[PDB]
């Protein structure tokens, strides 16, 4: 017999991922570099590594949408709600769903994709949203003037938690 696990993590170290289609705010490459980097943060922090598929179901599955996009969480037009991604599990597990109303950038101006994708892509690993206001996880996009992207702590001590 088998027994579900009860904390919601991926039981495999090679994930795969999908962009099932892409934002007119930026090149098809612009995109792909931003959801590369985005995974690239959590791969140097676990053991977990991802490849991008073409075709196909893959564990992660990315699509950019408006307002009702086929789930319960609908989206409401520019600011507010930017991204949502479901936990770990089959199915939808650990699809990452991008609010298309947004502006999407590789800047600082608008919502840095990038930015919210790595944020999101924690979400699909299994984190929940961090009460520290500095943290990656924090529920509210808050474009720092720092230069470099830097993990914070928080962010680090939760990963581990689920991935060693
Ligand atoms: C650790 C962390 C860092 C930053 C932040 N803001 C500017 N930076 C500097 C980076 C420079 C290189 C840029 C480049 O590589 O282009 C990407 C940004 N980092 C911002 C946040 C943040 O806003 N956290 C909460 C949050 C994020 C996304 C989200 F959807 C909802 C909430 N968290
Ligand atoms: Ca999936
Ligand atoms: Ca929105
Ligand atoms: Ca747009
Ligand atoms: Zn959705
Ligand atoms: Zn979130």
């Amino acid at each position: 017999y088998n027994v579900f696990p009860r904390t919601l993590k991926w039981s495999k170290m090679n994930l795969t991922y999908r962009i099932v289609n892409y934002t007119p705010d930026m090149t098809h490459s612009e995109v792909e570099k931003a959801f590369k980097k985005a995974f690239k943060v959590w791969s140097d922090v676990t053991p977990l590594n991802f490849t991008r598929l073409h075709d196909g179901i893959a564990d992660i599955m990315i699509s950019f949408g408006i307002k009702e996009h086929g789930d319960f969480y609908p989206f409401d037009g520019p600011s507010g709600l930017l991204a949502h991604a479901f936990p770990p599990g089959p199915n939808y597990g650990g699809d990452a769903h991008f609010d298309d109303d947004e502006t999407w950038t590789s800047s600082s101006k608008g919502y840095n994709l990038f930015l919210v994708a790595a944020h999101e892509f924690g979400h699909s690993l299994g984190l929940d949203h961090s009460k520290d206001p500095g943290a990656l996880m924090f529920p509210i996009y808050t474009y720092t003037g720092k230069s470099h992207f830097m993990l914070p702590d928080d962010d680090v001590q939760g990963i581990q938690s689920l991935y060693g």
